[PDB]
């Protein structure tokens, strides 16, 4: 559940907190706006694991694969068993076009996996947007009674490394691996006015990625039903934004800043950024593709 | 009111975030369970003040000036209508035996101020110890209707420099300005296992102090109830923590931790520490004093 019930941590035994060191001393560890940014080395998960698991927390996690993108559900599944929320409850969601082809993966413990049937749009673009809507959909349909917080990610990707309860909160946007060390003129932000996802050049924070987001099912109503509503007056103004439901994530996220953002450790490409020294681990990978023929029949 | 009412920031123009640049390179600015630790360099003000301006943020501080600690009355609300919350609505609550010792201090636009009478102990001792039993009494009969936040603080204090919507967070401690470089086993925590503030020399993230605590009505509810019925244990088994009502703090914030940390330019004595390179600003400080007379008759 959340809105804490009152519970008391047990004796724990681990390294006093350093104040007069810095937990890293080559990156930002938390925002302007007093949200931590999620680092390896800022956060003792012994700590988080206890204060989530007294609450008893149910994570879902969704995740959609729509017409070609069913061939990304195998990994996908296996590696979020090794790495997902490890000892937590977990609700996985897939929405696809095709249940037939949803593989069957053997699950932990404690979690469980629900097929959501929905149609599939022509256009990958489309495919993609479309996510905000269906999110939307499926919270009064399941998510509102059935889980605590929502994940909500890409599918072609794999797990590598851990990613737990230290990225949930209210509402987390993960920063884009391609735009972490960018100035934010360089953010491929929406930069045309008669978009609902428009930001000028001298205003954004960070440039989050659309393949990561989530929080507690209530903010996350909040930001798909948002993100929705602006791609209609869109298309009804006839303009599609740049990036599609990134454009409109990024708009959303600028107005309703994220109570804790995840850094690029969360969302990589090691094909094409490599392993830098900031990343001490790769915790969420892209999956190589070719674009074209993944999207098109 | 707190939860979030859906709202939208406005358009504003200040410095990009720097994701490869840390705020503070000589401090801790992030627990490991993820809390932030508020010092200068950390926060936008002008972004946080938004946020808590458009939920209508309403700010309680309490203080208690009972027997002669109606002396610091005076500069500490003179100092706090400079310093403390300005532009905010606040409300003071003023706990004393002596109402007609309140001075009057004239206030700004939306900020008010209660008196609350009070009987007064004789020990300074229980005087301090019992503030956790009057704030607990007090939040079913004013503090849940008028106010989202609860400050407390002790009184012996002034305001030199901002204090501001920064801290508000569900729960929050100040790290104490005489440990906050020391080891665990140094922080004068009660040692004795008979008391029900004890904890073990291997425990401990920091010492908080007693002087300067807060968070949302319900978590200093919470709070304040739990170290009162502690406290009330150790009475009936014949025992007093060391450090009174701090000792029983710093145990409940070790069980349950806060979701702020205030660096010890909240809570400060210059006579005795002087002002390190550390602090940039020392917002709210000690008077001085001399105990033996100011205690008693
Ligand atoms: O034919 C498609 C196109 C997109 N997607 C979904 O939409 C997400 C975003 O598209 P994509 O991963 O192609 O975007 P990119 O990461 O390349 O920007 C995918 O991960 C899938 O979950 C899908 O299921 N089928
Ligand atoms: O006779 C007394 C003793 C204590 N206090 C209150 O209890 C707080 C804590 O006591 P004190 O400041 O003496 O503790 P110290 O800061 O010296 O540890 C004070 O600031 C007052 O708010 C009081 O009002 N009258
Ligand atoms: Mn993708
Ligand atoms: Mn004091």
């Amino acid at each position: 559940a959340i809105g804490e019930f009152m519970v008391s941590l047990p004796r724990m035994v681990y390294p006093q907190p350093k104040v007069l060191t810095p937990c890293r001393k080559d990156v930002l560890v938390v925002t302007p706006w007093l949200a931590p940014i999620v680092w390896e080395g800022t956060f003792n998960i012994d700590i988080l694991n206890e204060q989530f698991r007294l609450q008893n927390t149910t994570i879902g996690l969704t995740v959609f694969a729509i017409k070609k993108y069913v061939a990304f559900l195998k990994l996908f599944l296996e590696t979020a068993e090794k790495h997902f929320m490890v000892g937590h409850r977990v609700h996985y969601y897939v929405f696809t076009d095709q249940p037939a082809a949803v593989p069957r993966v053997t699950l932990g413990t404690g979690r469980q996996l629900s097929v959501l049937e929905v149609r599939a749009y022509k256009r990958w673009q489309d495919v993609s947007m479309r996510r905000m809507e269906m999110i939307s959909d499926f919270c009064e349909r399941r998510f509102l009674s059935e889980v605590d917080y929502l994940v909500c990610v890409d599918v072609d990707m794999e797990f590598r490394d851990h990613v737990g309860v230290e990225i949930l909160t209210p509402l987390f946007g993960t920063l884009h691996p391609g735009f972490y060390g960018s100035s934010r003129e360089a953010f491929t932000y929406e930069r045309r006015p008669q978009s609902q996802a428009y930001i000028p050049k001298d205003e954004g924070d960070f440039y989050y990625g659309g393949a990561f987001f989530g929080g507690s099912v209530q903010e996350v109503q909040r930001l798909t039903r948002a993100c929705h509503q602006a791609m209609m007056v869109d298309q009804a103004n006839g303009i599609e934004a740049v990036w599609h439901d990134e454009s409109h994530l990024n708009k959303y996220l600028l107005r309703h800043k994220p109570t804790k953002v995840l850094s690029p450790e969360y969302l990589w490409d090691q094909q094409l950024l490599g392993w830098p020294a900031v990343l001490r681990k790769l915790r969420f990978t892209a999956v190589p593709k070719n674009h074209q023929a993944v999207r098109n029949p």
